[PDB]
Formats: structure tokens, sequence, C-alpha cells
């Protein structure tokens, strides 16, 4: 569900569960009525981004700073995210 | 995919395709990179709504005025919409 593409830089599938995300990244992200990393990102930014109009969401968890950015969007779904760690 | 619940008032599944929606409602809704009515609504409002913080989107098509409102949201997906016609 997650692939390292450069140092501290990853592509994750939007459908990756928050529990799997948290296990991989050693974080503790959570949000009400959210199950997946796309859900967490979308509820955090509050907007359907696009490639032209990317949306960045920054959070801190377990001493890691994460920057989440849309990498692919389909029918209003963020299907891939770029994750940059600290 | 669509159910009449009161006069000129409908509940539609978010996964209803725009082509099926348009056939049912006699409209011509379209948007780039969108396939379903949820995709159209979400790209139009630009925000993940919630039940507490509903989002309304109004459009005109083929002489019909449509008001689209979230009825159910799951993991950032609008899964059901209320549609009010003219």
């Amino acid at each position: 569900q997650s692939r390292e593409i450069a140092d501290n830089t990853y592509i994750v599938l939007g459908t990756m569960t928050l529990n799997d995300f948290n296990e991989y990244f050693e974080t503790d992200l959570e949000s009400d009525n959210v199950d997946t990393i796309a859900g967490f990102y979308l509820t955090g930014v509050g907007t359907i981004p696009s490639q032209e109009e990317k949306e960045h969401f920054e959070v801190e968890s377990n001493g890691k700073h994460l920057e989440l950015i849309n990498d692919k969007v389909k029918d209003g779904r963020v299907t891939k995210l770029k994750i940059l760690v600290s």
C-alpha cells in the first residue's frame, strides 16, 4: 500500500487504512468517521483537490511531521497520496 | 439508484453514474474527471461536508433547477445525496 520513492518520500494508495498507515509510518492519525488515509486527508483539507490545484495537509504524530499531497484524483476520490516525512 | 421520497424530492446513491442520473432527471450535467453524481457534487462544492455541516450545490440543466445536498457521508465519500427539483 506504501512505496518509498526517494529518501523520506512515499506514495500511498488512498485506500490504505489508517491502521495500516499508522503501522507503516509509526504514527497515530485518527479522525471521526474516517477509515482510510484518503478519508483523513480529504476531511483535513475540506476540498476536492486536483493536479492543477493541489492541496497540502501537514500533521504531527509521534514526533514525525508528515506532509500529505494529492498525487492522483479520480471522480472526486484522492486515489494516491505523496507523503513526505519530517 | 434513485428513489422519490416526496414530491420533486429524491434520494440518489452517490455511485449513480452521471449518465444514469441525467437519463433519470432529464438533465445534462457534466464535469471534467467526473463519472458519478457524488463526484459531480464534491467537485462542485470543493469540500467534504458532514451531517453537521451540510453543503448545498445548485445547478440548472435543461430547464430544471436542481439542489444537491449530502444525505450520508462515509470516509470522505458522499454516499447518498438528496436532490430537490425546481
